[PDB]
């Protein structure tokens, strides 16, 4: 309903997603789209970088000391743990999940001279390779505030609805080449992502209200 505030738990995050009327315009603004395909599937994105790797290249100071939380090691992609441990090379690493990808839903960052609909439509061009369009947006506005419980980090995002023009097959015969994102995929392909229970929830929550 507009009045109710769920929250999601899973090894990583503690998600609040929670109906609302307006997003508030501003410096900080993300907006995300839970997009569906013209044959009816949701969509979810796998970010050409994990959060983990992110943060362990941010967490570096040295020419000649490179520093990793071994606990980390289960979130990162197969050619970022090759980057940590190429010079090194041990004979064999643990605690790595040959299955893990960061889902995320795409959108970005609201720019000042734009409305919201129109960051939506440029952020989906941008993370698609020019490849998603959007027929219809939905009328349900999700608040999502994140925390990472690996990090000790709150995030705020708002997400809508996308009815995009494109099927499932058309996102998905060509890979994506672009910075944020590796893969576009089926978020129903991804039941046993750690995530997958929270981003069913918002996709149920604005198609099905
Ligand atoms: C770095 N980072 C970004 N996010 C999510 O991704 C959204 C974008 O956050 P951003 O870092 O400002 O943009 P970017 O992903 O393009 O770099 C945030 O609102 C969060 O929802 C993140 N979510 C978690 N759980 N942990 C993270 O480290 C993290
Ligand atoms: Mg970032
Ligand atoms: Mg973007
Ligand atoms: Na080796």
């Amino acid at each position: 309903t507009m009045d109710e505030e769920v929250i999601f738990e899973t090894p990583r995050e503690l998600i609040s997603i929670k109906r609302i009327k307006d997003i508030p315009r501003s410096k900080d603004t993300h907006v995300f789209a839970a997009c569906i395909t013209s044959d009816g599937y949701p969509l979810i994105g796998a970010r050409r970088t994990s959060f983990a790797f992110q943060a362990i290249l941010s967490q570096q100071n040295s020419d000649s000391i490179f520093r990793v939380s071994t606990k980390l090691l289960r979130f990162m992609y197969y050619n970022e743990l090759r980057e940590i441990f190429r010079r090194l090379r041990k004979g064999s690493i643990n605690n790595i999940d040959p299955h893990f990808e960061e889902l995320i839903l795409l959108g970005g960052k609201l720019d000042k001279k734009e409305s919201i609909k129109d960051c939506l439509r440029r952020e989906l061009k941008e993370e698609s390779d020019e490849r998603i369009t959007v027929k219809e947006f939905g009328n349900v506005i999700l608040k999502l505030t994140t925390r990472d419980k690996l990090f000790n980090k709150v995030y705020i995002g708002y997400c809508m609805a996308c009815f995009i023009n494109q099927s499932l097959e058309d996102l998905s015969h060509t890979s994506i080449y672009n910075v944020e994102i590796r893969k576009i995929k089926s978020l129903n392909d991804c039941i046993n992502d750690d995530k997958y229970e929270y981003l069913s929830y918002i996709y149920n929550m604005l198609v099905n209200s």
